[PDB]
């Protein structure tokens, strides 16, 4: 063990072996700098975690490196801080930077930490170029973020103008039953959580069982820009934003909720970049879509093939529903103009959303919403396959031929999709199963010891004064004097 003090904390962790446990006793640990070196062992990890989760605050000048392995950070919270602005910047380390395999950090508040720009956690690489594997961040809130930059980064190579066949090495790690709430920042101001930087990367990270409330921050509630990630029983509630397959073909999105409750904003949404995709069983109801991308629950990305705004085509969208949404269930050609013209600046070729594979969908409408089921500006007959799909409520808006028999809806069996080396998810039998359960709630991915909702933006939609106000500080010494 039990430590009281930073400089006990310091000397303690440099003194654990292998399935040590450090208990830190209630109180306020300003300025901690937190270097963990030392590694646990696999089944003998090194736990770091409060005494009594709630009343240990890590706060100021703060800073985490967890660079050993099988490492454990538990029930910390993460508030009052004070970093220097001039000393921390988007795309570099987060407060919380694990730089070592196998670690995890669990049961952790972050809330409208501080002003300096930054991630709130991260995968980082070391300066030699090695990168972080099988790391997990579960149960954790992430509320009222003011800075730039995602919530979460997980790495895999370092940032570089890049496009050199060259990728990132797979990095097997799982986000799962956190909790994001985060006000609307000017611009690609970071989102929620970025997975890799380009198309050649490789991710299989699986993030699963998320509460995206209210994750506001930018476009881009998740920015996928890697292989093969799987997001799975996701429930993304009135988000100013989309979950995107943004680089990186053959991606999985699988039993996810996308519901827009009310008027407020514009809600999301997926943006799909790239091919071989498996978009399957998830739900979107939207009581309002966003103008700017649209105004649809699935936008497929027009432009050209590989490239930064690979062209969507060859994927199978299976089983999904689209309930009562207001505006297009699917847009064939989103921001189609200005994909024309950036293929033409850059001596690209443009093409549209092609050898699409939909497969028992079911789009239904029965309010007074005036969009038709589907756009598509450069329909051109069987360019697409439709099998087993139910529509009614509204016009299609493409002439494609669909039972409007809904008694008769059956979600369709696939058996030809091969499960993500390092995910133990039967792929196959899950699209299969159709649509589960149902959006998450609070209680279900809450910290163990946390009963309230910290920070005040996903019920409210509005920041205190206090925080307003740094937040208006931070983005305003960030754009042009
Ligand atoms: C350089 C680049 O293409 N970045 C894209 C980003 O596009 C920019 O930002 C916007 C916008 O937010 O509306 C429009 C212009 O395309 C460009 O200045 C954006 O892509 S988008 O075109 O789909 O909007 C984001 C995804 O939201 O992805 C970045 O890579």
């Amino acid at each position: 063990q039990v430590v009281a003090s930073n400089e006990t904390l310091y000397q303690v962790v440099k003194e654990v072996k292998p399935g040590g446990l450090v208990q830190i006793a209630d109180g306020t640990y300003k300025d901690v700098q937190l270097i963990v070196s030392n590694s646990g062992k696999s089944g003998l990890p090194i736990t770091i975690k409060a005494l009594n989760p709630g009343k240990v605050f890590f706060t100021g000048d703060a800073k985490v490196e967890l660079r050993g392995e099988h490492l454990i950070l538990e029930g910390i919270w993460f508030k009052d801080g004070n970093r220097a602005i001039q000393a921390w910047k988007s795309h570099g380390p987060g407060l919380v930077a694990i730089y070592g395999s196998y670690n995890r950090i669990t049961a952790c508040v972050f809330d409208c930490f501080d002003e300096a720009n930054s991630a709130y956690i991260t995968t980082s690489l070391t300066e030699d170029g090695k990168v972080p594997q099988h790391c997990r961040i579960d149960h954790c809130s992430f509320t009222d973020k003011i800075t730039f930059d995602q919530v979460i980064n997980l790495n895999n190579t370092a940032r570089a103008i890049k496009d050199g066949s060259v990728g990132g090495p797979g990095m097997y790690h799982r986000v799962d039953h956190c909790f994001f709430s985060n006000p609307q920042k000017p611009g690609n101001a970071g989102g929620g959580i970025r997975i890799g930087y380009y198309r050649n990367d490789i991710g299989r990270c699986l993030v699963d069982s998320n509460l995206f409330m209210r994750q506001d921050s930018e476009a881009e509630i998740i920015t996928s820009k890697s292989q093969e990630n799987v997001y799975y029983g996701n429930t993304y509630l009135n988000c100013q934003g989309t979950m995107n397959f943004r680089h990186g073909d053959h991606q999985v999105a699988i039993n996810n909720f996308y519901i827009g409750n009310d008027q407020r904003f514009g809600y999301g949404g997926m943006f799909v970049w790239g091919s071989r995709h498996v978009i399957a069983c998830n739900y979107f109801e939207l009581s309002e879509t966003i103008k700017s991308r649209g105004n649809a629950a699935l936008y497929l990305n027009p432009g050209a093939m590989a490239s930064e705004h690979a062209l969507a085509f060859d994927m199978l969208i299976a089983n999904n529903a689209f309930i009562n949404v207001n505006g297009y269930a699917i847009h064939f050609n989103p921001l189609d103009e200005r994909r024309k013209e950036y293929c033409a600046a850059n001596r690209l070729k443009f093409e549209t959303p092609h050898q699409l594979m939909l497969k028992g969908n079911l789009f239904f409408k029965d309010k007074p919403y005036v969009y038709p089921f589907f756009k598509d500006d450069y329909f051109i007959a069987g360019k697409n396959s439709w099998t087993g799909n139910v529509a009614l409520g509204v016009e299609k808006g493409i002439p494609v031929n669909i039972s409007a028999n809904r008694s008769a809806y059956k979600p369709v069996k696939i058996k030809d999709i091969q499960p993500i080396e390092g995910i133990a998810l039967d792929l196959n039998a899950l699209i299969s199963k159709g649509i589960t359960g149902k959006p998450l709630s609070w209680d279900e991915v809450r910290p163990y010891w946390l009963k309230e909702m910290p920070g005040t933006y996903a019920l409210t939609a509005r920041l205190s004064a206090d925080r307003a106000a740094k937040f208006k500080a931070v983005i305003k010494r960030n754009k042009e004097h």
